[PDB]
């Protein structure tokens, strides 16, 4: 079911995902906000439409959407499908002892995924 919904959104055009370094490898990362957009894809919808089983649906009501939101994607960070991360500027890599790189932007892992709408996450799950 973490696997399933992350099988499903890995790649979905909403997470506005790009490339960074994160522990020395080419990573992909999005905020929370724009997962929360692909689980209202249209694509979720018909997959929870057909399989509510797998796929919890989510609801209208703009609060228990909210509370479905986080608890689908504390699933995922529960299962290491997502890391939280920081997302330094390039000024601050030499305080963490990195060196900024033309191309992408360093993270590093965050202290707490406090599931804020413009919080980042790199993927940790390749299906």
């Amino acid at each position: 079911s973490a696997t399933a919904i992350a099988t499903l959104l890995r790649n979905h055009k909403e997470l506005k995902q790009r490339q960074g370094l994160f522990q020395a490898k080419q990573t992909d990362f999005f905020r929370y906000k724009r997962f929360v957009r692909a689980l209202h894809s249209e694509e979720y919808a018909n997959k929870s439409a057909r399989q509510p089983e797998i796929y919890p649906t989510i609801p209208s009501n703009k609060i228990e959407d909210q509370l479905k939101s986080r608890e689908i994607f504390i699933q995922l960070i529960k299962a290491q499908m997502v890391i939280p991360v920081k997302k330094l500027h390039s000024q601050e890599c030499k305080e963490h002892g990195l060196k900024p790189s033309k191309d992408f932007p360093h993270l590093i892992v965050s202290n707490k995924a406090q599931l804020e709408a413009d919080e980042y996450f790199v993927w940790n799950y390749n299906p």
